[PDB]
């Protein structure tokens, strides 16, 4: 009736030091409130992650919780299988003012109708660029000047191949970064409806000039040898941090592995911008993740989520996940805090991925995304994007196919969801 401790699955996609960061919060948190128990378990890349908790929903044995990365956001929403966790915090009677989240990350996991959270932020993020300073002293670079622009970023990829490194540039995420974000942080759209916002009529748009030059200039330095194509996801971060590539673009939060694996001095800049590109740079839009509550649990487990949420976003909880992280804080209090205990001061480049998603207010298509079947569109961009690396198809042509495809699988999210 109540002597059996609610134990309360926790199915994430934190690799490496993000997980066991993870474990440290879930062990705090029960030791805190020994009626229960959160039970983490990685099961795979975001993507991974997604399949899995989706198929268990199918079968009735869905967590509780499910880290879900940003683009899976639009999907979740319209699925029946989640309790909207404003609604969770609701009927388990606990109070949770949504106001302390930084309104960028609430607003991106916001109801259009009641403006109220249907997720729970926890690990947001901007693209960064990771670089050796070591790698850069011995190829003649001022290791305090990472490239502002993709025109620099080119130039200098070569130099550090022809110094000897194995490998000048590589990307993370390459859609997130070389295009959702290129878009974003170049004063572009990646889709109408203002990137989807506005409604599940949207299409794709990143098929313009700006975008398929900026491809053609990765393709070009891979020709060159300078620019390296290692994976989909975040094959890259290993890469920088052995010390086989000299540059990353990459999420924040890989400061984390970066941190702890890297032994050589690195440094962290923003995200390249195109130099001919007027009124750019304009802001980045997040990656990361949200954690979704699974719909069909238990009181006593809904009371349970509710509890460990509120934790997470205590500010002493989010400000030592940011910290740790490379994830960028996601309330006000832990931003400040982080401040206020001279974090900044004793580590210049920490507060970067805040930057850049406040670096200029954003136009009206720059607040982030919201696209139904975005993970599947991923998919699409980054076969696309193979297919450009490999010489299969021009810049041109991938990225025309993305988009005649990509909007096929919004037209069906449309027809599903009406
Ligand atoms: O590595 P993350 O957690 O910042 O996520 C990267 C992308 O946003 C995932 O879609
Ligand atoms: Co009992
Ligand atoms: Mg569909």
């Amino acid at each position: 009736g109540s002597h059996m401790v609610t134990t309360i699955p926790f199915w994430h996609s934190m690799e490496g030091e993000l997980g066991k960061e993870v474990d440290s919060l879930a062990q705090r948190f029960n030791a805190e409130n020994p009626d229960y128990k959160i039970v983490p378990t990685y099961k795979g890349n975001y993507e991974q992650n997604l399949s899995a908790g989706i198929a268990a929903f199918r079968t009735g044995n869905a967590p509780a919780i499910l880290q879900v990365y940003e683009v899976g956001t639009a999907t979740m929403m319209a699925s029946k299988a989640i309790k909207p966790v404003y609604d969770v915090f609701k009927e388990a009677g606990i109070q949770f003012d949504e106001s302390q989240f930084v309104p960028t990350v609430s607003g991106y996991y916001s109801d259009s109708k009641t403006g109220h959270l249907l997720s729970q932020p926890f690990n947001s993020s901007t693209p960064v660029l990771y670089y050796n300073k070591d790698a850069f002293k011995k190829a003649g670079l001022d290791p305090e000047q990472p490239p502002k622009t993709w025109q620099d970023l080119a130039d200098y990829a070569a130099k550090l191949k022809a110094s000897g490194m194995k490998c000048g540039y590589a990307s993370g995420w390459q859609g997130w970064i070389q295009l959702e974000n290129f878009s974003a942080w170049n004063g572009l759209p990646f889709a109408s409806k203002n990137n989807g916002f506005d409604g599940t009529d949207a299409v794709l748009e990143f098929n313009k000039p700006e975008q398929v030059k900026h491809i053609a200039m990765l393709e070009e330095m891979n020709k060159k040898g300078d620019f390296s194509y290692v994976g989909r996801k975040d094959e890259s971060t290993e890469k920088f941090y052995n010390g086989d590539c000299a540059m990353t673009t990459a999420s924040s939060g890989s400061l984390a592995n970066i941190r702890e694996y890297a032994k050589f001095n690195y440094g962290v800049g923003m995200m390249p911008y195109d130099a001919d590109a007027k009124d750019a740079p304009q802001n980045a839009i997040i990656g990361g993740a949200s954690l979704w509550v699974m719909q069909g649990k238990d009181k006593e487990t809904y009371t349970g989520v509710a509890k460990f949420l509120d934790f997470l976003a205590k500010p002493e909880n989010a400000a030592e996940w940011h910290q740790k992280t490379g994830y960028l804080p996601i309330t006000k209090a832990a931003y400040d805090l982080t401040r206020e205990q001279g974090f900044y001061e004793k580590n210049p480049g920490a507060d970067t991925a805040t930057r850049q998603m406040l670096n200029k207010p954003p136009l009206p298509f720059t607040k982030g995304l919201r696209l139904g079947n975005m993970p599947q569109i991923r998919v699409i961009v980054d076969e696309e994007l193979e297919s450009v690396w490999t010489g299969k198809k021009t810049p041109q042509q991938a990225l025309d196919t993305a988009v005649e495809r990509g909007n096929q699988l919004l037209r069906r999210f449309e027809k599903s969801t009406k």
